[PDB]
């Protein structure tokens, strides 16, 4: 890598790892469109297995960017429209509170207060129907954004129904395979388990536990190389030869709602570039990111703006991930760690690196 990249990465990430007690970390810096890889520490402490470019990390809610792009691809195929009612895809959802809730609302957390988590008691198809049939909205649809797995998770499950594929098969066939993300998994196969890092929480080695709609909301695992390729693909969608996927990437970066200086895409979140770094850093704290806030609709949605900071945080019990990129500058970063450490620390480090390189 160029010396300027090596320098800023050492001076930013090694102290972050020191400050936050991160056991293992992988970073890709995309500079002039090309990834440069860095690793530190251990994927498995007790085995003394190092983080490598093949180590799988849990992406947590960075998975929602895959779900958003898969939904965009379905839009580009004509399989769904965001204005469609939820009940078009799930007719058994006969409870009246669902009248007026569209796929757009599910995808963008604006259905009116669907909860952050699907309850752990939901273990069967009938349990899930019962949960949504009995959910009572706090607000009218299209007025308040409340970040929620039960919202975008249901969006992803319904968006694949016209294809006839399971969510996993749709994601594999329509996103992972065309982009050559050959080490990205919803379910890690037995022969790849040797590369699956442990997450660390309060000194204990942990992996994400199964839950309803986990694949759609938080269940993807990937390597630093595949995640760099994901960033490259979202930086430069015209490089993608599959037109529906090129367009799905673009649609996931369209601006559907605004709250303050933040815009909601499909999975991705965006701000105008140049960005006020304090807004992305502070806005990433869960006290804010998880709070309900009023949204203003953007109709028609703004087509993807290349002068944007586009990003997403992710967490599981044992992992913390962050992706950010700036299409206009051909500049991005992926930070994968096997500890869930505070979001503002992630965003600050990402800002420091990308700001030094623009
Ligand atoms: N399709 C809904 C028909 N109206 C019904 C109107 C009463 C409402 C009770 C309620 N629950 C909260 C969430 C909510 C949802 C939709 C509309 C509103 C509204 O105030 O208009 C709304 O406001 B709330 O404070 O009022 C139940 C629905
Ligand atoms: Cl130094
Ligand atoms: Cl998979
Ligand atoms: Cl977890
Ligand atoms: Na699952
Ligand atoms: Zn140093
Ligand atoms: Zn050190």
């Amino acid at each position: 890598a160029p010396q300027q990249i090596n320098d800023i990465v050492h001076r930013t990430i090694t102290p972050l790892i020191e400050q936050q007690k991160i056991p293992g970390m992988a970073v890709a810096v995309i500079y002039q469109g090309k990834p440069y890889y860095f690793t530190w520490g251990y994927a498995d402490i007790a085995k003394k297995q190092p983080v490598t470019q093949q180590t799988l990390f849990e992406l947590g809610s960075v998975s929602k960017t895959f779900t958003g792009v898969l939904g965009g691809d379905a839009i580009a195929r004509g399989e769904i429209k965001l204005s469609d009612p939820t009940t078009k895809y799930w007719p058994e959802l006969t409870a009246k509170q669902w009248n007026g809730i569209t796929l757009l609302h599910l995808a963008t957390y604006t259905a009116g207060g669907l909860p952050l988590q699907v309850p752990d008691e939901v273990k069967s198809s009938s349990d899930l129907l019962r949960f949504y049939q009995n959910w009572q909205p706090a607000w009218a649809p299209g007025t308040q954004r409340l970040y929620a797995n039960s919202s975008i998770g249901l969006f992803g499950a319904l968006a694949v129904k016209p294809s006839g594929l399971s969510f996993e098969q749709a994601m594999q066939t329509r996103v992972f395979q065309p982009l050559k993300l050959n080490h990205t998994w919803i379910n890690v196969p037995p022969a790849e388990e040797k590369n699956y890092a442990w997450g660390y929480r309060e000194g204990k080695a942990v992996h994400v536990s199964p839950g309803a709609l986990d694949a759609e909301a938080y269940g993807v695992k990937s390597t630093i190389e595949d995640m760099a390729r994901w960033v490259q693909s979202n930086l430069k969608p015209l490089d993608i030869n599959e037109k529906t996927l090129q367009q799905g990437i673009q649609l996931a970066q369209s601006r559907y709602w605004q709250t303050g200086d933040m815009y909601q895409g499909l999975g991705w979140e965006m701000l105008d570039w140049p960005v006020n770094p304090d807004s992305i850093i502070n806005g990433s704290d869960n006290k804010i990111a998880l709070a309900a806030r009023p949204v203003k609709a953007i109709t028609p949605p703004t087509p993807a703006v290349r002068a944007s900071w586009v990003h997403k945080t992710g967490a599981t019990g044992g992992f913390g991930s962050y992706v950010a990129f700036i299409p206009e500058k051909e500049l991005g970063i992926v930070m994968l760690a096997n500890k869930n450490y505070p979001n503002p620390a992630r965003v600050d480090a990402a800002w420091q690196i990308l700001n030094a390189l623009q």
